[PDB]
């Protein structure tokens, strides 16, 4: 499939140690399996096993997630296609760590990416590297919005109130596309401007949370990079390729209809991915804002990836199984024997 579904388990953490929680998740990257202990202390043997396209255990470094998951997708984006990577899972399991990452406790400027850097900085690093290394005329722009309770908020506009809702227009160029009027798109001339853009977005997220209770754990974040590529033929024709990569940090998978329409928006996304995997005619793109925004990138002739993030702690057994169930319903991968 052009649809890859992978699972990442993060290390057991302090908040989980506090509660005398036990470790219940075992990852087998070679067999691409996740086994979860299902019986608690009274039955430590019973387990439930899932199989995915890739499995990343607690020791997985950021660079290996990038190389395994993003590199093939970025290669297609650079050929002029529109792709999407999602991070899905319970709050606190590592969607933002995977999507954004963290920087060095030492502030010194380096050109290599931080070992803790996530998909977003690494993607921008490789875009500028790949395209400078082969002499292509190119420009890069990025946008960052937040979907909270089915409403769209611009996280990068320097000059508008973050609480101003954004409207979606039809796109006369493409029946699959949408134009988000007023969405700030910032040109990136060098790999480092990305870090300043992520800081601006983080400040806007805090304001949105203070103003509207639009907490990032309850919102879908959509970081979109658009690469505009130009080559001039021998006889002087300018050919334009346009690649787009959407890096989506979904709302936590765990009010009411605030929380309800979170679950419905995520279920709609799940139904879209399942229909794309099964090649069924009815893909419900139009039934949520998230899938409307991403419809032009999800069509079928592109690579899509879902990184399902989970906790290894007994405290989160129910949501871990719910996340694995969601990932398995998105793409039915059967268990091998022995
Ligand atoms: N693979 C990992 N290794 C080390 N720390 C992690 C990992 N994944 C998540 N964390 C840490 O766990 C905390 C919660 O992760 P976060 O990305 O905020 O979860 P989410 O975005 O899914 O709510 C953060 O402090 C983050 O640094
Ligand atoms: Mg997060």
């Amino acid at each position: 499939k052009n649809i890859q579904v992978v699972v990442r388990c993060r290390p057991f953490n302090l908040a989980e140690r506090k509660a005398s929680a036990h470790s219940i998740v075992e990852c087998d990257p070679v067999r691409k399996e996740v086994s979860v202990r299902t019986g608690g202390l009274a039955d430590k043997s019973s387990r439930k096993t899932y199989t995915f396209d890739m499995v990343f255990g607690a020791s997985t470094k950021q660079i290996d997630v990038y190389r395994s998951v993003v590199c093939p997708i970025l290669d297609e984006v650079i050929m002029g296609y529109n792709c999407t990577i999602f991070a899905y899972g319970q709050t606190g399991t590592g969607k933002t760590f995977t999507m954004e990452g963290e920087r060095s406790p030492n502030e010194e400027y380096t050109w290599e990416e931080d070992p803790l850097a996530g998909i977003i900085p690494r993607t921008l690093h490789q875009i500028f590297e790949k395209l400078t290394d082969n002499g292509t005329e190119f420009s890069v722009k990025v946008s960052l919005l937040e979907i909270y309770n089915e409403e769209l908020f611009d996280l990068l506009n320097p000059s508008s109130d973050v609480s101003e809702r954004l409207q979606m227009f039809d796109d006369p160029r493409n029946k699959r596309g949408v134009i988000i009027k007023g969405l700030e798109e910032i040109t990136v001339h060098n790999k480092d401007e990305v870090y300043q853009i992520l800081e601006k977005g983080a400040a806007k997220r805090t304001t949105a949370a203070t103003l509207m209770n639009a907490y990032s754990s309850r919102s879908h974040s959509v970081f979109s990079v658009t690469i505009h590529m130009k080559e001039t033929t021998i006889d002087g024709e300018e050919l334009v390729k346009i690649g787009k990569l959407n890096l989506v940090d979904l709302a936590g998978s765990e009010r009411a209809r605030e929380a309800g329409n979170i679950n419905q928006s995520l279920l709609t996304l799940g139904r879209v991915i399942t229909a794309l995997v099964e090649r069924t005619p009815h893909v419900p793109y139009r039934e949520s804002k998230l899938t409307r925004i991403l419809q032009d990138s999800l069509g079928g002739r592109t690579r899509t990836s879902i990184i399902a993030t989970i906790s290894p702690a007994s405290l989160n057994l129910k949501e871990t199984l719910s996340t694995l169930e969601y990932a398995h319903r998105a793409k039915n991968i059967l268990n091998k024997p022995e």
